């Protein structure tokens, strides 16, 4: 349910494991281009685990696909995002995902 | 992505209208009896309101079909739920949800 388009390569070695910590720079956008979130406006990158259910599914397996550096767009279907519902005020429902990645790093 | 069976007939008349407020009491199983959650054991009865993104689609559309005083078990497609997500430690990926709703009063 994702699909990872490449914008700038990694180091095509390092990629994240179950368990390890990836800090990342995103932007989410909806599918005709209108930003909905970014963690780059609150200055900070946003981090998280992998295997842990913690972020959507599809931002977990389009993030374990890329490798240190790079930077992707991760089209991500509903039903591996918010499915029928959306989020209040924020994502419709049935809604396909779109995400700027950039992996910085792992810890 | 509901399915509605009826366990106690409502009234047959009144049906929940968008934006009232539904009280309900529910117990959420997951597909072989397995229960996570139970209103009714932290006494309390659940409220909601309608058309405002507010609970999982699949809720939505299933107490909309009800009318007041009925009693149904409502079977929740994955995409109509926590999709391939599920909830950290306590839905799986891909899970179809069963709720036992009785629909006690609109406000
Ligand atoms: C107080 C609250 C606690 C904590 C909240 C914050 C730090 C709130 C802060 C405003 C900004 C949020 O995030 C930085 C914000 O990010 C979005 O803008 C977005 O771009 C998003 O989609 N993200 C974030 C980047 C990773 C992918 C995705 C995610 O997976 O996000 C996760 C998420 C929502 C996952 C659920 C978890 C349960 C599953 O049942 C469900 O599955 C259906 C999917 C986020 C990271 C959660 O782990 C963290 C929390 O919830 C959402 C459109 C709305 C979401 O606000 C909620
Ligand atoms: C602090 C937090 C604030 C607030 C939390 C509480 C009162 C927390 C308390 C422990 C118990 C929760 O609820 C009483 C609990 O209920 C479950 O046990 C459950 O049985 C459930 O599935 N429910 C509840 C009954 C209606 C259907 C469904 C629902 O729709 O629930 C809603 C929900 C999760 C909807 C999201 C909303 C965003 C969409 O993006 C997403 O779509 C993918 C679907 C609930 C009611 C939210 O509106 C309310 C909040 O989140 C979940 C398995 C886990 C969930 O804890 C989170």
């Amino acid at each position: 349910g994702v699909q990872v388009e490449t914008i700038s390569p990694g180091d095509g070695r390092t990629f994240p494991k179950r368990g390890q910590t990836c800090v990342v720079h995103y932007t989410g956008m909806l599918e005709d281009g209108k930003k909905f979130d970014s963690s780059r406006d609150k200055n900070k990158p946003f981090k998280f685990m992998l295997g842990k259910q913690e972020v959507i599914r599809g931002w977990e397996e389009g993030v374990a696909q890329m490798s240190v550096g790079q930077r992707a767009k991760l089209t991500i279907s509903p039903d591996y995002a918010y499915g029928a519902t959306g989020v209040p005020g924020i994502i419709p429902p049935h809604a396909t995902l779109v995400f700027d990645v950039e992996l910085l790093k792992l810890e």
